[PDB]
């Protein structure tokens, strides 16, 4: 029986460098999130498996001008890897070129603040200017409000999109940093995952308000019509209903956090 070869992405608390990876070899190299989730599934579905970080480093999505696709979602479709173990986004699009496990964590757009700003609510961030709000330049976020129909989300979508100074960044760094250094004046929208991660960072003067705007899943990822595509989903709904995706999440959110 061969090695699976899994695709992943070096993104924290997923998939994180140990410090000694110099000196290390293999799966050896890793820890996080899925990479414990990977030893999980290959435990239950009874397989070897080598983690590799995408070579590009991207999820996966269709060159709009030459239709390939890139990330993850390519190492699958173009015959490079045999599972993609990450947070990767289950959508449509993907669905129709990959395999989905059912998802093993659920998500959605989330509003972070610096600690002391009155604001709970995407409405109560509507209805005001004085605490300007933005979004990744590149995110799925910024999508989402581009496309909304609601009121509320066309309202922000309108004043996001011509606020000046721009109120998108470049990078989840910028975004948290901006918020840090805004003294409650800038409010960043982004997945409610990163959201509560970022909660327990030092030096703790973030948090998470409101309810999810919208709802995703992350999901796991085979070729289409691969046969490790249902064992590997039964893999993790057994570890759901087990309580051991609720375990991973707690041990590398908050029994690691630092708040
Ligand atoms: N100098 C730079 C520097 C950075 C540039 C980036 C860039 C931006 C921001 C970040 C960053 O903050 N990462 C942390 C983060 C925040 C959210 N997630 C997240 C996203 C997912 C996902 C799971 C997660 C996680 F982690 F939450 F679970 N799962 C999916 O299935 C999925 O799909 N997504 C995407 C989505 O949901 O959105 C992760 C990192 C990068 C990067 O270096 O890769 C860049 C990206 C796209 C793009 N088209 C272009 S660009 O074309 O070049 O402009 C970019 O340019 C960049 C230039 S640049 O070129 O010089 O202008």
């Amino acid at each position: 029986n061969k090695t699976v070869v899994v695709t992943t992405i070096l993104e924290s608390p997923y998939v994180m460098m140990k410090k000694n990876h110099e000196m290390l070899e293999g799966n050896e190299r890793y820890e996080g999130y899925c990479v414990d989730l990977a030893a999980e599934i290959a435990k239950h579905c009874g397989f070897k498996y080598k983690l590799t970080i995408v070579g590009d480093g991207k999820y996966g999505a269709r060159d709009a001008d030459t239709k390939i696709w890139n990330g993850m979602v390519g190492e699958l479709v173009y015959g490079k890897a045999d599972i993609a173990i990450a947070p990767l986004t289950i959508t449509l699009v993907r669905e129709e070129v990959i395999d989905f496990s059912k998802p093993f964590m659920s998500l959605g757009i989330s509003i972070m603040i610096k600690k002391g700003t009155p604001i709970e609510s995407a409405e109560d961030l509507s209805k005001q200017t004085e605490i300007a709000y933005g979004t990744l330049d590149s995110g799925s976020t910024k999508e989402f409000f581009r496309r909304s129909k609601i009121a509320v989300f066309d309202k922000m979508w309108t004043y996001m999109r011509s606020a000046e100074p721009s109120v998108f960044v470049r990078t989840t760094a910028e975004g948290v940093a901006r918020v840090r250094k805004s003294k409650g004046k800038y409010a960043y929208l982004l997945e409610s995952t990163m959201n509560e991660y970022i909660e327990q960072r030092k030096p703790c003067d973030t948090m998470k308000v409101g309810g999810n705007l919208d709802s995703k899943g992350y999901g796991i990822a085979t070729p289409k019509g691969s046969s490790l595509g249902n064992a590997v989903n039964l893999a993790v709904l057994k570890l759901n209903e087990q309580g051991l995706l609720d375990k991973l999440k707690n041990k590398w959110w908050y029994d690691k956090g630092e708040c």
